[PDB]
């Protein structure tokens, strides 16, 4: 059977616009939506995305997690020339879905997609991918990831002051360390985007508890 | 008008007055349409009936409200006698349940209480002549299930047998809840496998901005 | 990462490659950390189901973490298929990664979609006369109308066994009164206690005697 991923890219070679980010995203959407999967970043946390890249006008962007590209494309779509995204996927098909995804955006020239471990790829940033330091993270991989990559990134010199990290699932999931650590740390100027989340087609369950009495 | 709003009217235009079953079959006809709405669990229904049917409690808390859906189906089989008291935060909400309980013929066996399960719970014994619950649901924010359950306690509403249903233990989880009912010796704690085929929560984005060391 | 992919991290980073047994422990040790078996009350039917009837052909419904799929097929004679059907495109990644690690994907075929759009597809496009073995484990409200289904697409012989999961309550009364009702299925209900007083789980096997 095919994967997710490939089935989404194949909707949107077939339906949306070669060259229009904008019609790509919409037809990510749409088939996610006719297929009633829950979308990773949908339109609502898409338009706070949008709203902080225009806000920071980042030159240079760290993405951790590429999923089928939407994000990808989503940011892409907004950096000025010149400007570069550098995307990480620990997963290889992921990470040729999400190249194939930004080609037929248009796209390709401004992202390099790195196959590998966030913790693996981050200490070679400086060396192997020229990067001096980093505008601004958006964090959408594992969760338990979040706080010792950011960690990992203070340590190789890859922030500066006024970079911004943006991290996705920070209540659900959750990343209560994450949270905790930076709002809690000078190091961090914080703000929380409030939005929501969709499950579908998820086991749930119920409990009946009886009470014994008091024990 | 409010997407709950919308689900009365439907009731209102299109069940018998007076009948409990045609106004559920309504909100589950109309629910099904919208695809915005929260779909009516068959089994999870099911599951609720045999529970009241079982246990035949003379008094029922229910903590979340919501539209009034769950409301008329557990009150539908209550006992003559017995009472329904629900527990809903928001007053549009609050009024829309009541507004459907009227609408199925069932308002004398149930008393809404607009507020916060937390400041309602521990006034239910002088102020709404409580002794003790023979069956709590719980189904409302599920952070709060834990804490609620040991304020039960606390508060001398819970006896012998009395049965505690918690919806929604698993997504979004309260694995919180589960591990003290389930380690403690005073609850006997059965679980019921469900399907969800939508559900949406509260998520965020946080926005950290390195100010150096 | 979800409550699902991290079961998966946690066996590539515990189970021993090519093992179905240390992957089903190290499933079954992940969620005893965070309480109840039912891998083991659900488990013990399944497999004794499964050594009684000796299925050559298997279709699960509903597969969710891969470990009722890892289960099943690991029982499985040389030859035998496990078709799995699953609805969520997440649940059926990690169960061919599952089922990948512990080295038994040439024995499941696993479909991503919605029961009453397979089922009638089993014979034209996966090459089905008739299953020897149905799992019922998706979701309660299809356990009738799947029934059903399997039933008006020909795909139930005379001794053909369904079993059905999670039947406690009965949250699912329609389903046994159908079953228990009607003379073409004969049925056992199992009930699973493990060491305790209440049920853990609780399992019909219907088993399907010829149209009537
Ligand atoms: C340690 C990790 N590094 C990366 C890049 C990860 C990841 C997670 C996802 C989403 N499935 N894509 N990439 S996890
Ligand atoms: C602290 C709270 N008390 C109550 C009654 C709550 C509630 C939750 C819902 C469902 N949205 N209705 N009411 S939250
Ligand atoms: C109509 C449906 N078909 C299928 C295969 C469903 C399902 C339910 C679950 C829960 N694990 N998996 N697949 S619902
Ligand atoms: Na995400
Ligand atoms: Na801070
Ligand atoms: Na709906
Ligand atoms: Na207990
Ligand atoms: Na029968």
């Amino acid at each position: 059977g095919d994967t997710k991923e490939q089935r989404i890219l194949r909707y949107v070679q077939q339906n949306a616009k070669p060259g229009d980010p904008q019609s790509v995203l919409e037809a990510i959407d749409t088939y996610c939506t006719q297929k009633e999967w829950a979308m990773n970043v949908g339109d609502a946390k898409g338009q706070i995305m949008d709203a902080v890249i225009r806000e920071y006008s980042p030159s240079l962007v760290l993405e951790l997690g590429a999923y089928c590209g939407y994000s990808a494309v989503r940011m892409a779509r907004l950096l000025q020339p010149g400007a570069r995204l550098l995307t990480m996927e620990i997963n290889p098909d992921c990470a040729a879905i999400t190249q194939q995804m930004l080609n037929f955006a248009g796209l390709q020239d401004k992202v390099t997609i790195l196959n590998g471990a966030s913790q693996d790829l981050i200490p070679q940033l400086k060396k192997k991918y020229d990067v001096d330091t980093l505008d601004m993270v958006f964090l959408d991989h594992w969760k338990d990831r979040y706080l010792p990559d950011t960690l990992l990134l203070e340590k190789c010199g890859l922030l500066r002051k006024g970079t911004v990290l943006l991290a996705d699932n920070v209540i659900v999931p959750g990343t209560p360390d994450f949270l905790a650590y930076v709002r809690g740390s000078s190091s961090f100027e914080c703000t929380h985007y409030s939005s929501y989340l969709e499950y579908m087609k998820v086991v749930d369950g119920l409990e009946k508890a009886i009470y014994q009495g008091p024990s």
